[PDB]
Parts: C-alpha cells; sequence; structure tokens
C-alpha cells in the first residue's frame, strides 16, 4: 500500500487523502500487535538544515500522532527526522522538491 505521505512547503498539515492512506495503516497496525514502523520525516532543501530538521520532526509527529489518536499502540510507533538530508530526488527545482517533502512509513 502506500507507505509514502507528502506536504506542501513549510507544513506539516495533513490532507483527507493522507487521513485515508494513514487510516488502512492504523487498522493493520492494530490488527498486528508485533508489527512496528518507523515513522521518517523529510524537507526539500530550501531553508537551514536545523530549520528542516525540526520540520521533519513536525511532519513526522503529525503522522504519529494520528496513528495514535486512531487508537494505535505508541510502543509500535517510532518517528524520527532526516531533515533536508536524505532526499529521494537530488533535483533542483518543484518537480525534485516535492518528491522529497513527506514522512515514510517503514515497516521493520
Amino acid at each position: 500500500a502506500k507507505r509514502v505521505v507528502h506536504f506542501d512547503y513549510d507544513s506539516s498539515d495533513l490532507s483527507t487523502e493522507d487521513y485515508q492512506t494513514l487510516q488502512a495503516h492504523a487498522q493493520f497496525l492494530m490488527a498486528n500487535a508485533n508489527s512496528k514502523v518507523a515513522l521518517t520525516g523529510h524537507t526539500d532543501e530550501r531553508g537551514t538544515r536545523e530549520y528542516n530538521m525540526a520540520l521533519g520532526e513536525r511532519r513526522a509527529k503529525a503522522v504519529q500522532n494520528y496513528l495514535i489518536t486512531s487508537g494505535v499502540n505508541p510502543q509500535q510507533l517510532e518517528a524520527v527526522s532526516y531533515g533536508k538530508e536524505a532526499p529521494v530526488n537530488p533535483g533542483h527545482d518543484e518537480s525534485a522538491w516535492k518528491e522529497n517533502r513527506r514522512v515514510e512509513i517503514n515497516y521493520e
């Protein structure tokens, strides 16, 4: 299923599309107690490294909080930020940047 949620510039807001994506994972995690996921937050290159580390954290926490409020056991979740340092696309335009503003749902 969809293992990635994308974000707009300088935003950690979730959309209704994201709700559906995350709802599926929430249900799966609640039915599979031994499954664990790492929610990694990322940003595009605009702005400082530290600013983006924080933004990546806000994105990861938004996803983590959604799952927890949905009923997922906090012990099955881990939120970490990579800021702008682990891009999917190394490009220097919006086509590349939109791929980088994201939170990845990585199952162990």
